[PDB]
């Protein structure tokens, strides 16, 4: 395949070894180079990709009535509509179906009333099976890969796994329209907010990613007054990830560039409109909701990051007017968070 990204093989298990030390070496390597990589899939991990976009592409065509229903006041889980996320005071256009954590009401957080806590409004137990286990192979990915981080850093393998268990893992599934006005913009510049970004899209191309730029500073989206959306957006250099049969793409997040000291980059990306509509699905495999994360390399620095907190700083400012919002505001769930960093 003509492609435009290196491309690794995982191994199934990574236990240490050499030949695991060394893959480690070229995975952080192609990020400090390129911002991004590709890992091939095998048969079942396509098969669960292509099933997931099928189930996306069915969903997509149901009326506005019906996917507009399939929201949550306790969760970001389920619709998005085109032009109902922001990004940098810019509307995005896809369409998107977020899944994060399945936690009923019976869950002991959700009784708690802890912020972002709940049920995906699954549209049919169809999709809800099709993500569910594309989710559970693309975990499986992220934690091969983070033990791969930690060898080819030098680190002991469990360095970030130990920050994922019962992680916040979610995934956004988009469908992008084709451009019909003079507006060609998906998604705004931006950077996501865990470990792993892990990626999927079909044949339609329309994802950019920013590789690592010598002397460019790197605002820490971590920080509130550090936001990364929407910069850089008009200027280079912007790679195009060209689609690719058969792979996933993975870029780290803020935690990584956190936890790192900056040896990592949290990649800017945006997606433009193409003349087709475009499927993607984009998998954030994100540490523990109360998990702090702390520099690995400056062992004297007092900074953390709670990536629950971080996690709904973020979709608070996603999506300002969501129900899911107004319900943290008016209950004051915040207040759990404050909580916790005790
Ligand atoms: N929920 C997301 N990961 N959204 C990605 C796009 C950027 C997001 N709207 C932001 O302002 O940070
Ligand atoms: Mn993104």
């Amino acid at each position: 395949h003509m492609t435009n990204l290196q491309t690794f093989e995982l191994p199934t298990e990574v236990t240490g070894c050499a030949a695991d030390i060394s893959l480690g070496r070229a995975l952080i390597q192609a990020w400090q180079k390129d911002g991004i990589f590709q890992i091939k899939t095998d048969s079942e991990q396509d098969r669960k990709t292509q099933e997931a976009m099928a189930a996306s592409k069915q969903f997509c065509k149901e009326p506005l009535t019906f996917k507009s229903s399939c929201v949550s006041d306790l969760t970001y889980s389920g619709y998005v509509a085109s032009g109902e996320e922001v990004t940098a005071g810019k509307p995005d256009f896809p369409e998107i179906f977020t899944v994060c954590k399945d936690l009923s009401v019976g869950d002991q957080r959700v009784k708690a009333g802890w912020p972002c806590h709940g049920p995906v409004p699954w549209p049919n137990n169809t999709y809800q099976k099709s993500m569910k286990t594309f989710m559970e192979e693309l975990g499986l990915a992220g934690e091969r890969l983070l033990k791969l981080t930690a060898l080819g850093f030098e680190l002991p393998i469990n360095t970030f796994t130990d920050l994922t268990r019962d992680g916040w893992h979610h995934m956004r599934v988009l469908r992008f329209p084709p451009q019909t006005s003079t507006l060609s913009r998906g998604i705004g510049a931006h950077t996501d907010y865990g470990l792993l970004v892990i990626a999927a899209q079909d044949d339609v191309g329309g994802l950019y990613i920013r590789p690592p730029v010598e002397g460019e500073k790197r605002n820490r989206n971590w920080l509130p007054g550090e936001s990364s959306a929407g910069m850089f957006e008009h200027d280079e250099p912007w790679t195009f990830v060209t689609p690719t049969p058969g792979v996933w793409t993975v870029f780290p997040g803020d935690i990584l560039q956190f936890m790192t000291g900056g040896q990592l980059l949290s990649t800017p990306h945006k997606v433009k409109l193409n003349t087709r509509e475009r499927f993607a699905c984009a998998y954030f495999h994100e540490p523990n909701f109360e998990a702090s994360a702390y520099p690995l390399f400056e062992p004297s620095a007092n900074e953390r990051i709670h990536y629950g907190e971080h996690f709904t700083n973020m979709f608070m400012r996603c999506y300002p007017d969501r129900i899911t919002t107004q319900r943290i505001n008016k209950e004051n769930r915040l207040a759990h968070l404050e909580d916790l960093k005790k």
